[PDB]
């Protein structure tokens, strides 16, 4: 099983602020759908909460929420008490995806063999309570696309990385 991580970050490494994603780049949500469609999507409890209620569970995917609380309620999702448990509920899924947030990416990173990153050209100065992207060392190899204009007026680009 190829455990993948998918996220969007500013160039500075911010993925979340004030419980939200601090930009609007539609092309990123489209990409996210394209990558994750048909697979398990594993998320931390706070990410689950960040999603608008009507958008969740994410359709066409098996949703899993990681919590320490074995009685946590996620309507339309399986709740798991660890990342290892989350990966077990993925079953025979050949390519489960971890979809955030900061805490869960760090948990998953040792299992991961693929990362799909959208970089957003926005000037965000890291605050103390920002959610931050994991750093990838050079065991990770891949390709970086060209800068693209979003409908938003910001630029973005895709990075695809893998390791054995
Ligand atoms: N730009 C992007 O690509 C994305 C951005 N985000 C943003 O990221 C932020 C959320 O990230 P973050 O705050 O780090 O939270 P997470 O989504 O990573 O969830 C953290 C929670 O996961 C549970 N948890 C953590 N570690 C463990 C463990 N070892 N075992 C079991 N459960 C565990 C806990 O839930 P509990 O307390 O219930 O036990 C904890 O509160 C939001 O702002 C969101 O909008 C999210 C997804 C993608
Ligand atoms: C489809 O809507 C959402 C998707 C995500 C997760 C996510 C979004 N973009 C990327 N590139 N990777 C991800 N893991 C996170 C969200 O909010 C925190 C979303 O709603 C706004
Ligand atoms: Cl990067």
């Amino acid at each position: 099983a190829e455990v993948g991580l998918v996220w969007a970050q500013s160039t500075s490494g911010v993925i979340g602020r004030g419980g939200d994603i601090p930009w609007s780049v539609p092309e990123d949500l489209t990409r996210f759908k394209e990558v994750t469609m048909g697979h398990t999507v594993i998320m931390g409890r706070r990410t689950w909460e960040s999603l608008p209620a009507k958008v969740r569970p994410l359709p066409g995917r098996r949703n899993v929420v990681v919590s320490r609380r074995p009685d946590f309620v996620a309507e339309g999702a399986r709740v798991a008490g660890s990342l290892e448990a989350a990966l077990a509920y993925a079953g025979s899924d050949p390519a489960p995806w971890v979809i955030g947030g900061a805490q869960i990416y760090l948990l998953a990173l040792p299992h991961a063999t693929r990362c799909e990153v959208t970089e957003i050209e926005i000037d965000l100065r890291r605050d103390d309570d920002d959610a931050l992207a994991p750093a990838l060392d050079d065991s990770w190899v891949g390709e970086t696309g060209e800068w693209l204009a979003s409908r938003s007026g910001l630029r973005y680009r895709f990075h695809s990385y893998r390791r054995d």
